[PDB]
């Protein structure tokens, strides 16, 4: 019978990302994922990494970016498929409104070795170029578009916010897009490999994984644990909303658990250090910090033995509100999308390339047993 | 851990009350009643999508309260209508129908799974998905948007609106049994996307954009249109086994239309669609040629493939059924008349799982990539 959660089932091999839950390591194609944001790794050369087996040359990389920067160019109703939206609208729906504008309108995308990667190059910085413009239309500015610079993250923050980022700010965002790069086969990459499995487009696989990144036990976490802090107010208030909700509420933790660490996640840990460096320097975000890491005691207290720690969505929000987005409109998971979208295209590509298979499982029967089409009377 | 479900095949995802397939003997039900007896008995569509939404056939008072609710779906705002009029006539429909959900998807702020509504919300959006589905045909053939009105059916007035023109009983008739043949099949590809979505607990319109994603490719709901492409290729009857010969069976492509995951003998939905096919191609000789060039390919396709369980499905005569009531073979329209029926068996499929069954879909992978090795920087690479 039944595989609840598909726990545990595996659905394909991979090369790109390596995950140990019991110790809480993570790898990219080999790499510790700490290694790379010690380096000061370029999220660049870990696309590259994704889209190719390898870390680029100085070469390979100045002919990657050219690539990616040719996304920045989008069409005028992909953005007009975002800002003849209402702006309360949330940013992932956003998100997927544009990229199924392009699911509808690329008509001569075709499943090819020669061509797999430069479409999903191409893609990432649409990704980018349809993210500026979901923030801009959700704050009611101007449509903008990034513009090559000397990094992608730099670009990315210059157009959204229409001002120079800081170096502080860029390399923050720049360690964002690495930590959420990918996650072997989350419920997001699952919905799009099941929907490519099909040999429907890249497009419409991005679309899918979109529609699950949005929930709130996924992607949506981003903005519903930060919330949880923002609800608090006072650090003072922690333990009773903590025994009024948790405890005695029954809800959970939002930014704690994972189907597979049962362990601090090792993204979590370096997001949480990020937020304390980036925060203290901003009053109102500081105090958002202080509220995460009282209740943080209190969860790993209550759930460290279940096997429950704080996730990557514990504290990437307050990372996210520093470098200066704000809490509306699931923009924290808008942002982890923008990131993710790499991940996925990654995915989807190993996956039809290598080991295409249809993807269609079963269900088992508990219904009623045959019966005789009833006429209306006698019902 | 080592062993890779590949295509999850056989593993159980979820259980269901709501359809039975055995691959074997070739038999679906839908809650209990055999898909043959249902159109034999002269069903209406709306009272199997209430069998689907409430888990019985509606009694007469039950059935034109559940109309009403599925008529609210027909006012649809201006820009989910836009989101699909903005985008270039040359798109898919499917990818048409999956820009407007998103658009609601968008909109939707005040959605929340709740066993109160959630059935309402369901109703209201198959009246909306008919609303969204003529307005993609609309744009795709250049004619002004337009919006369904109550009628005596859910399939009338889906047609009236579609074509600007009352609809003939035949067609109206032949529309109702394709959207009752089309409701569900258990956990298909497309149904299994969208469960992964709400897995997420992320909303009901979001759960159908996911879907509609994977019903669009060819190995899925796109061979409602790649079997009939099949057929207006060969062109010529005597050129039959020459295509078949040089297409399929020199390894080059599938026989699209054929094989199925599930089923290892004839579709018993593709029996039916054959039947009506055959009656309604008929009266159009163009048509009727189509039909004909179909049925020799099938003889050939079963003598070669009869023996491996590669069948007939459901998607090797429904073409010919929608070119028979008046829709046009380009841009995927065929997948989109598919999805306007799925809609339901999607909604009633992920109602059950968030409902009854609630848990996060997250497989794993098996690592065959490289072992662990240190970070070089670009400079020494
Ligand atoms: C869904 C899940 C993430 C994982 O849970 P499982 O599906 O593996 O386990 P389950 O739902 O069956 O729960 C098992 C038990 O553990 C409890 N539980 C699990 N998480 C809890 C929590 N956070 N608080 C309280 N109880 C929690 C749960 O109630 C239940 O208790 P009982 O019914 O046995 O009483 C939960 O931890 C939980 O809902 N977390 C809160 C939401 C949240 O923070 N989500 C973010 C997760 C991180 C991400 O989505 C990103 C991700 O890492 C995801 C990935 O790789 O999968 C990525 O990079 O793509
Ligand atoms: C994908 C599948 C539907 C099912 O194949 P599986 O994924 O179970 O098996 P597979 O791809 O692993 O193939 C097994 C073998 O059978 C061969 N094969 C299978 N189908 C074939 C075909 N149609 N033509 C030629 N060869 C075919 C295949 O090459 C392979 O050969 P070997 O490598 O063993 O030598 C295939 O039959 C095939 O692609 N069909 C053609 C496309 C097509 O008509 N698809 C429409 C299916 C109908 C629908 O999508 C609607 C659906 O019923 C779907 C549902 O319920 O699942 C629904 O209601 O939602």
């Amino acid at each position: 019978e039944i595989s609840k959660g598909l726990e545990d089932v595996n659905i394909k091999w991979t090369r790109l990302t390596t995950i140990d839950g019991n110790k809480g390591i993570l790898r990219y194609g080999g790499y510790s994922v700490e290694d790379i944001i010690a380096s000061g790794a370029q999220d660049e050369e870990i696309q590259y990494l994704f889209l190719y087996g390898n870390l680029p040359t100085e070469q390979e990389l100045r002919k990657y970016k050219e690539t990616v920067q040719k996304g920045y160019k989008i069409p005028d109703f992909v953005i007009n498929a975002i800002r003849q939206l209402p702006r309360e609208s949330d940013a992932v729906a956003m998100q997927m409104a544009a990229v199924a504008a392009m699911a509808a309108s690329e008509t001569k995308f075709k499943w090819n070795k020669d061509t797999d990667r430069d479409v999903a190059a191409e893609m990432i910085g649409r990704m980018s170029a349809i993210t500026v413009n979901v923030y801009r239309h959700i704050m009611n500015m101007p449509a903008e578009l990034p513009k090559p610079s000397d990094s992608y993250a730099e670009s990315f923050l210059n157009a959204a916010f229409g001002r120079k980022a800081t170096k502080e700010e860029i390399d923050a965002m720049n360690t964002a897009l690495i930590l959420y790069t990918d996650h072997e086969v989350p419920a997001s990459t699952t919905a799009g490999l099941v929907a490519v499995s099909t040999l429907s487009d890249m497009y419409s696989g991005i679309t899918a994984a979109l529609a699950a990144l949005k929930g709130p036990l996924h992607g949506g976490a981003a903005e519903a644990a930060i919330a949880q802090f923002d609800e608090i107010k006072d650090p003072a208030m922690v333990e009773k909303w903590f025994n009024d909700n948790i405890i005695n509420g029954k809800k959970r933790l939002m930014g704690f658990g994972h189907r597979v660490y049962k362990t601090y996640d090792p993204r979590a840990k370096i997001f949480k250090g990020i937020a304390e460096k980036l925060s203290s320097k901003k009053p109102e975000v500081h105090k958002v910090y202080e509220i995460a890491t009282k209740l943080e005691d209190f969860g790993i207290k209550a759930f460290g033995s279940k096997g429950i720690y704080p996730n990557t969505d514990y504290f990437s929000g307050i990372v996210y509100m520093s470098i200066g987005f704000p809490l509306r409109n699931n923009i924290y998971t808008a942002l982890f999308a923008l990131s993710r979208v790499t991940g996925w295209q990654a995915h989807f590509i190993e996956y039809v390339e290598e080991q295409q298979r249809l993807i269609r499982p079963r269900a088992v029967y508990v219904g009623p047993a045959e019966r005789k089409y009833v006429p209306i009377a006698e019902r």
